[PDB]
Formats: C-alpha cells, sequence, structure tokens
C-alpha cells in the first residue's frame, strides 16, 4: 500500500493554475457590506421612507409646471418621439419620398440633440442635476430613435423585393415598449421572459436603495470633508497642489465609481427589464478581467458597444472606409457626448475631459504593448483610477467649490 | 439585413448565470492595497531593516542558551527525529522485533507531545509567542513522525512478500528533506520542480513582509483601541458586555485570520516549497466557494486533510468501524490539538474552544439543511466570523487583559 499521491500543481492564487472561479470573493463583499451598515441603512430607510409623499410632489408640480424646467423637457422629449413615429408610419403607407423622409428624420434627430443643450444654457432656474438627467433622457432617444428610423429603412428596402412582418409593428405600444426597453438596438421581435419574478424585483429595489445610502455616506463623510480642507478651484492653481489634492481623492472617487455601475447597470437596468419582462439581460460583460483597455472599452457597456457596431460602425465600414477612419470616429462621437453629458449641465467649459480621452491613446498602448496576464490586468485597474474618472471629478469639485 | 440580435441570457452577476471567472477582484483588491500602503511598506520596511544585524542576535544566544528555552525546544526536537529514525533503521536490518519497534515509536510519539507541554507549563520564562512556535514544531513533528512510521511499516510489510525501494530511503538526507517539507504525508519519491524561480522567490518574500506589516497595523491601530475602551477580562463579565465588545472586534479579527492564512498557507509555503523544489504546491483549495461547513473543513487546509484522511480516516475504517466513529474520532483529535495549541501557549484553561467546536455542529447541519446556492456560502462565511475565530479572540483578549 506504499503508493503516492502527490503530483505536481500549483496553487490556487498563483497566475499558473489557471484558476477563475471566485464567486466568494463577491459573497464575502457583500455579507461584509451588510454587516457593516445594516443598521445605519435601516434607520435611514425608517427615517427618510416616513416621508414618503408622492402625491405631495406630484401635486406640488401640478399648481405650477413652468418652474421645473428638467420634468418639463422629458415630458416633451415625447414630441420628438410622436414626430419620429409619425414620419416612419407616413413613409410605410403614403407614398412619402424616401429623401423628404431622411432629410425630416435628420431635423427630428438634430432637434433632440439641440434643444435640451438651449433649454439647459439659457434657462437658470434649473439645477444641475436634473440638467443631467434631461440630457441624458434626450442622449437616449437620440440613439433609440437613430436604430429606430435604421431598422425601419432596412426593413422597407428589404420590402421592396409569434413574430411580426415590417408594416404592423408600427404601433404606440412597440414604440412606447422599445423606448422604456434596456436596449439601444432596435427589432421588431424582442425576447420575452416567461413571468414577472416578484423576490428578483424586490432584491434589485433593495440593492439600489443599499447602494443609494451608501454612494451618499461615501461621498459626504469622505470627500467633502476632504475638498474642505483647502477650498480652492482647480482652475487657477499649481500643478503640485492639484496633483497632491488629487492623490487623497483618487481613492473615494473610484469606489464611487464601481457603485455607480453596479447600482445602474445590473441592478437599475435588471430591475426595468423584469418590470418590462424583456429577455436580454447581458448589459455588461467581464470587463474586470481585461488585459488591455481596448477589452475593457468594448466590454464595460454592451448596449452602446452594440449601438456604435452595429449602426455606427458596421455601416461606415459597408460603405468604405478603413478601420482606422471608424475608430477615429467613435473615439470623436465619444469625445463630444462627454462634453455634451459633463460641461452642459455644469455650464463650465474647460480643457480636461477632452486631453483626457486624449491621453487615453498612448497608455492604451503602452499597457498593450508591455503588460500581460495579471500584470495588464493591474495596469488596467490603476489605468481606472488615473483616468476618465479623475477628469470627471475636476469638473464636479470645480463647480462644489465655486457654487456650492 | 433586418435580422436579429438579441437572445435570452441573464446578468454575470446574477446567480442564474453560472459565471466563475473573478480574477479581477483579487487584482482589485492587491492593487488597492499597495496604492494605500505601499508608502508606509516602505518607510517601515527601510526603518527596520537598516538595523537588520542577525549576527548580533545569534551570538546572543550563543553567549547563554539557557535563558531561551523556544529555540532550545525547536533545537532538541532533532533528538526525537534522529530517534524514530535509528529505530526505523534497525527495523529494517537489525532484526528488531516488529512489536518491540512499534512500542518504541509509541513512546517517542508520546514524548514528542508530552515534553514541550511540560517545559513550557513548568518554565515560566518563556514568552507566550516562542511557546506557540516550540508547540506549532512539535505538533508538526509528531504529524510527520507518525506518517514517517506508517509508510515505513507499509514498505517492510510489502517486503516480506529517479525511484528508490524501501531500504534505500533510509538516510539522513531524506528524512530531513522531509521534515522541513510542506507536507504532513510522507512519501518515498517525491515530485520536483524543474529549477528555483528567484522572481517567484521574491515575490513570496514580498507578500510576507508587506502582509506583516499589514496585520502588525491592523492590530495595533484597530484592536488594541478597541480593547482599551474597557480593560476587563471576558471571565467574570456579563454575556450582554461580552456580546457587546465582540460586535466590535468581530470583523478586524477575521480580517486578521484571512491575512494570516494568506501569508501563512500560500506565501511562506510556497516560499518554502520554491527552495526546496517541492513539486506538489496544494495546500488548499476553494474553500471561499464553499456551500457547506463540510466542504470549508475539507478544503481549507489540505495537508492536514490528507493526513487525517490517509494516515487516521481510511484506516479506522479499514479495521472495521461506523464512518460516524472515525468522524467522532477526528473531531475529538481536533479539539485536543486546539486546547493544546491555545491554551498551553497562555496557561489559561477555559471552557471557550471546547463549546465553539461543540457548537460548530448544529451550525453545519443547519447551513446543510436550510441554505442552498449563495445563500450557502454567505451563511459560511458568516459563520466563519462569529466561530472559532470568536473563540481564540477570547483567549487572547483575555491574556492581554490580564498580563499586557
Ligand atoms: C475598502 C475601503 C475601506 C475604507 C474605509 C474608510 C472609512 C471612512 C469612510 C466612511 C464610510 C461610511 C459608509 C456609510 C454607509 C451607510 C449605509 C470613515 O469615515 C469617517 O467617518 C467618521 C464618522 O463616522 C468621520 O468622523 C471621519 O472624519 C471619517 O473619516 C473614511 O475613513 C477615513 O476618512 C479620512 C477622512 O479624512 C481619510 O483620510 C482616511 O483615509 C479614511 O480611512
Ligand atoms: C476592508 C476593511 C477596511 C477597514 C478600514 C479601517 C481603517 C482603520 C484601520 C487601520 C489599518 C492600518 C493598516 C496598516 C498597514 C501597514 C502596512 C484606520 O485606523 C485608524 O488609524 C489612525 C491612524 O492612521 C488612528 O488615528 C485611528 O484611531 C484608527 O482608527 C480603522 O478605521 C477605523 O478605526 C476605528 C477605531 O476606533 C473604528 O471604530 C472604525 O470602525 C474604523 O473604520
Ligand atoms: C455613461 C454613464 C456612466 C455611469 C458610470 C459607469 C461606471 C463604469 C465602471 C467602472 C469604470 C469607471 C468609468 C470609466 C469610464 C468613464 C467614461 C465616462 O463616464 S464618459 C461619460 C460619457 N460617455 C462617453 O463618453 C462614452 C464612453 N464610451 C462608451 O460608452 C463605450 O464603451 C464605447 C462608445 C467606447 C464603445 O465603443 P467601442 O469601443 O465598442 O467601438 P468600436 O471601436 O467599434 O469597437 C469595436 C472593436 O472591434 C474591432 N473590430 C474589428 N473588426 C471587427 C468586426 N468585424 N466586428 C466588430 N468589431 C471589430 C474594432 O477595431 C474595435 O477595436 P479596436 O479599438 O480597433 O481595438
Ligand atoms: C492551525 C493554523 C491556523 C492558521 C490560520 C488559518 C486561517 C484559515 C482561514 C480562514 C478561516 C478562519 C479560521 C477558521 C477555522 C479556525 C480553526 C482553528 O484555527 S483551530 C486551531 C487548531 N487546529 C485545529 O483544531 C484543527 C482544525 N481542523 C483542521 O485543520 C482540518 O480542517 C480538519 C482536521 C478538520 C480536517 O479533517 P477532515 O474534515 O478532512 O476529516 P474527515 O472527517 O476524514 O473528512 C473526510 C470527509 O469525507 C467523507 N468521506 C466519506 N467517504 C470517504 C472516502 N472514501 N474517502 C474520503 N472521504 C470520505 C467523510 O465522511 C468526511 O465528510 P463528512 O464530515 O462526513 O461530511
Ligand atoms: C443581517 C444581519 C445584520 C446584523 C447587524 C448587527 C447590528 C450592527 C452591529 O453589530 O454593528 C457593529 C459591527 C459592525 O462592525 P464595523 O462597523 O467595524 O464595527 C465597528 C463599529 N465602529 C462598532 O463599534 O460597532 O457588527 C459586526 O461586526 C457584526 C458581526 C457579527 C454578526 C453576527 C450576526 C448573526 C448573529
Ligand atoms: C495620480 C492622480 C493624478 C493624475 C494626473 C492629474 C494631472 C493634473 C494636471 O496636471 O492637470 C493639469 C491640467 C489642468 O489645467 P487647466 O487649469 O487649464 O490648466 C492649468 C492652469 N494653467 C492653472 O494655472 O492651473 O489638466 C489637464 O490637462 C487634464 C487633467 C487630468 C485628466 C486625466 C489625465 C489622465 C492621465
Ligand atoms: C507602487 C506605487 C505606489 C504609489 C504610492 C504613492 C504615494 C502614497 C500616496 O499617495 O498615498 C495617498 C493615497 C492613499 O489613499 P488612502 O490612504 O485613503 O489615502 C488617504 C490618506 N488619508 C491621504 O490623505 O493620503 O494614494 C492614492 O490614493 C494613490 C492613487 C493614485 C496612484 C497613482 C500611481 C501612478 C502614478
Ligand atoms: C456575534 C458574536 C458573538 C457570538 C456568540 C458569543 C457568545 C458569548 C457567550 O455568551 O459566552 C458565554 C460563555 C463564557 O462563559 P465563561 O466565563 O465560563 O462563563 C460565564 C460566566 N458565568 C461569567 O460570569 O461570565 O462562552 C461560551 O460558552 C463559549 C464562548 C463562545 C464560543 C463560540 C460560540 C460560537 C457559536
Ligand atoms: C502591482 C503588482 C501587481 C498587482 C496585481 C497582482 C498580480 C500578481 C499576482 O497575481 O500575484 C499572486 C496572486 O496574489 C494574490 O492572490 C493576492 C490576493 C490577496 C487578497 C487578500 C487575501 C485573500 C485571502 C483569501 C481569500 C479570502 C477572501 C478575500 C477577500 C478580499 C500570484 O502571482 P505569482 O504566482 O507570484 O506569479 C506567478 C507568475
Ligand atoms: C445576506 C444575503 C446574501 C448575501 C450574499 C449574496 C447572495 C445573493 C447574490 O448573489 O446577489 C446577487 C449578486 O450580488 C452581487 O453581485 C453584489 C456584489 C457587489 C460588489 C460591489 C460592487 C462590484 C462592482 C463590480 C465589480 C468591481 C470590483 C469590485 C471589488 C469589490 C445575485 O443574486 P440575484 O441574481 O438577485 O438572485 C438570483 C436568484
Amino acid at each position: 500500500w506504499e503508493l503516492r499521491c502527490h503530483r505536481l500543481q500549483d496553487s490556487l492564487f498563483s497566475s499558473d493554475s489557471g484558476f477563475s472561479n471566485y464567486r466568494g470573493i463577491l459573497n464575502w463583499c457583500v455579507v461584509m457590506l451588510i454587516l457593516s451598515n445594516a443598521r445605519l441603512f435601516l434607520e435611514n430607510l425608517i427615517k427618510y421612507g416616513i416621508l414618503v409623499d408622492p402625491i405631495q410632489v406630484v401635486s406640488l408640480f401640478l399648481k405650477d409646471p413652468y418652474s421645473w424646467p428638467a420634468p418639463c423637457l422629458v415630458i416633451a422629449a415625447n414630441v420628438f418621439a410622436v414626430a419620429a413615429f409619425q414620419v416612419e408610419k407616413r413613409l410605410a403607407v403614403g407614398a412619402l419620398t424616401e429623401q423628404a423622409g431622411l432629410l425630416l428624420h435628420v431635423a427630428n434627430l438634430a432637434t433632440i440633440l439641440c434643444f435640451p443643450a438651449a433649454v439647459v444654457l439659457l434657462v437658470e432656474s434649473i439645477t444641475p442635476v436634473g440638467s443631467l438627467l434631461a440630457l441624458m433622457a434626450h442622449t437616449i432617444l437620440f440613439l433609440k430613435l437613430f436604430s429606430y428610423r435604421d431598422v425601419n429603412s432596412w426593413c422597407r428596402r428589404a420590402r421592396a423585393k409569434h413574430t411580426v412582418s415590417y408594416p404592423d409593428n408600427l404601433t404606440y405600444r412597440d414604440l412606447y415598449y422599445f423606448l422604456f426597453a434596456p436596449t439601444l438596438c432596435y427589432e421588431l421581435n424582442f425576447p420575452r421572459s416567461p413571468r414577472i419574478r416578484k423576490r428578483f424585483l424586490l432584491r434589485r429595489i433593495l440593492e439600489m436603495l443599499f447602494f443609494t445610502q451608501l454612494q451618499v455616506g461615501l461621498i459626504q463623510q469622505w470627500m467633502v470633508p476632504t475638498i474642505q480642507n483647502s477650498m480652492k478651484p482647480f482652475k487657477d492653481m499649481d500643478y503640485s497642489r492639484i496633483i497632491e489634492r488629487l492623490l487623497k481623492l483618487a481613492v473615494p472617487n473610484h469606489l464611487i465609481w464601481l457603485i455607480f455601475f453596479y447600482w445602474l447597470f445590473h441592478s437599475c437596468l435588471n430591475a426595468v427589464a423584469e418590470l418590462m419582462q424583456f429577455g436580454d439581460r447581458e448589459f455588461y460583460r467581464d470587463w474586470w478581467n481585461s488585459e488591455s483597455v481596448t477589452y475593457f472599452w468594448q466590454n464595460w457597456n454592451i448596449p452602446v458597444h452594440k449601438w456604435c457596431i452595429r449602426h455606427f460602425y458596421k455601416p461606415m465600414l459597408r460603405r468604405g472606409s478603413s478601420k482606422w477612419m471608424a475608430r477615429t470616429g467613435v473615439f470623436l462621437a465619444s469625445a463630444f457626448f462627454h462634453e455634451y453629458l459633463v460641461s452642459v449641465p455644469l455650464r463650465m467649459f474647460r480643457l480636461w475631459a477632452f486631453t483626457g480621452m486624449m491621453a487615453q491613446i498612448p497608455l492604451a498602448w503602452f499597457v498593450g504593448r508591455f503588460f500581460q496576464g495579471n500584470y495588464g490586468n493591474a495596469a488596467v485597474w490603476l489605468s481606472l483610477i488615473i483616468g476618465q474618472p479623475i477628469a470627471v471629478l475636476m469638473y464636479v469639485h470645480d463647480y462644489y467649490v465655486l457654487n456650492y
């Protein structure tokens, strides 16, 4: 019975092991967060929720609507929605010329982009956090209407040669189901879930509330005191002081962005999809396992990646153009939308976001051409800390100092 | 081109996805620890390492050896090692009766267990942290010598009917290579690595030093102030106060035990195995992914599990006994060794460790019969926080209060 029991192996944590199953770490983080903050979350939940008076605020908005510009914009987006729908319904039956339809759709999209920006920059009575919601609603509406017109154009061009054909997909039910759906690519037959899971909805709502409380606590107890150490704007300040102050904020800002990602792309979108019985719930991929910046940029946001691939990248390639030109176009569009979403709601136009997005390129080349394995993943995790979140934190800090 | 792109799926974080690859979380923890504590680690490393004078302490021990009982015990363990080796070498050639050899081996093992305990309980000049090292060395020596005599007995009984046979494996080189090897199961041919990786050794030493500094910082900045809030012993204290105080210490104690596991079972053992070119490096398995307490107890420590299975469990089953009796025997041996390793170095004999190990049973039954999936893993992670680490923390706290 002298037989052997040892054999060449390697410990699980070592990179040469090829081990990947680490769900226990996630469950540990959840258990630690709950054990540490459950009493405070319950206290704050009772305190705030005992003041829940939605009828009060609804009536208040109903007494004077012209004093709340952000919900008025979120409501007026439906005018552009109905305009695009009417253009499409006339294009199907009505013999409206395709060039006229294209021109009207381009006008509708340009107005969708330009109207909220004008109303925000001109009306000084709108808060810089409802302005962001209005601008996000209008950006999402712009992308969704682009996809809508594109898919309907494809189906129309096809028609010249349990399931729904082309002309019977133009209804307000389908259009509005698409407008509220957690996706930016239009289809005629969406995949559906069998039923609404109430425990799933409850857990998602609890996650949303808990991470909201956690983010407010993080901000008000870690970043506001650190900012109030020396309240000066980042503009008109030596680079040494800028870096010295950003070193104290890089970590809590990173945690805030992580909580943003989780409670926005996992819990909120799954709650919406569960309420709507939406089938496809692939809203993200393993960006945390990225070994280069390009993998992270592709896999951190799947809706926008699908949109860029299906309506912006591949149509541009099919018309004849090098991949470099299409990548440059995507880069410029992303920079423009970063500006649209950051500078406009704050009315603060600096060169920080642009140079951040620019310096993101040689960093990507370096991480791709020098690091590999777990060191590439560490370099990506480090680039997330001193990358674009810093360029947004500078804006938010300068605004909080200049305006309070 | 109206074809579809959506399909029924589920987000990666949801338990219904079946996703497991989460190495990015580990790399994130490492990057965060480094970014947060690198300056302090470098400062403390410079400060302490500029005092490195090993020749000084070696000479000091050489001037008066009778004043340092712990290294004298760690040195005197070699006497028992050589005694067992001589018994075996005489059993091979020398016609020593097998019953006499068995009796001498039993006497040697009983002395291995009883001598350090007596020297510790009788000599009051030994520190309660060198006492633990001596007791651990003698426990490990006891287990290793048990395995040695068992394997040699198997090979001898077989003999009555690149590679090494039985009689040519009895040498001081092989015995001492086994004694320093990170394993408790003896073999005649160990698997070997091809070469010593210097970068691997450097990273393991750096991990050891870094986690040592981190643990000292955790203790001296989180648990010593919390203890000094009201310095009273856990004995002669109301249960309400006991639980109220343990609630403030459950978390840092858990983090301390996690760092213990990592820097002891991964970095230290891999450094030793790399210095010795040891092949098998499976020192642990995915205990963090456990869905019941039994899986965790089996997979958290692979050396002791292999020992219990190969020399204690299976030999007991082959002689005829129900599985319940063997499990009870393992439980009693583990309780005895917990006492031997905790109570003796502190000279403090209470009923806390025994009732902790006892209450571990109905907790295991409950977690097995009620929870499943990620909830079982959460229950196991919660049982690790209020389980045995608490029963060791009570001992250490009472000692630190009573003695300083
Ligand atoms: C917005 C809300 C945010 C909430 C909080 C989120 C937290 C996230 C969590 C944690 C990180 C912290 C936050 C870090 C980041 C913060 C950034 C902001 O917040 S800015 C704010 C404003 N928003 C933007 O400015 C848009 C940002 N970008 C995006 O949303 C997308 O990720 C985007 C637009 C970048 C996706 O675009 P693509 O990179 O997928 O596009 P293509 O270039 O077409 O990629 C396809 C790739 O495949 C290759 N390819 C080649 N042949 C192909 C083929 N046949 N088919 C497909 N691909 C092909 C192509 O060459 C390309 O790869 P090749 O770049 O060259 O390496
Ligand atoms: C020591 C240094 C620690 C440093 C820090 C570590 C940190 C760790 C990290 C994080 C957690 C925090 C710390 C929590 C824990 C702290 C506890 C202490 O520190 S106490 C201190 C003193 N030491 C002890 O008292 C020993 C503790 N125990 C151990 O070391 C082992 O894990 C031990 C002895 C429990 C392993 O024994 P088995 O459970 O493997 O033994 P069997 O019962 O034979 O298991 C085999 C199983 O397979 C089944 N089986 C059935 N047929 C089989 C067959 N044919 N072959 C094999 N198995 C079979 C058997 O029925 C059994 O499973 P069925 O229990 O019934 O569910």
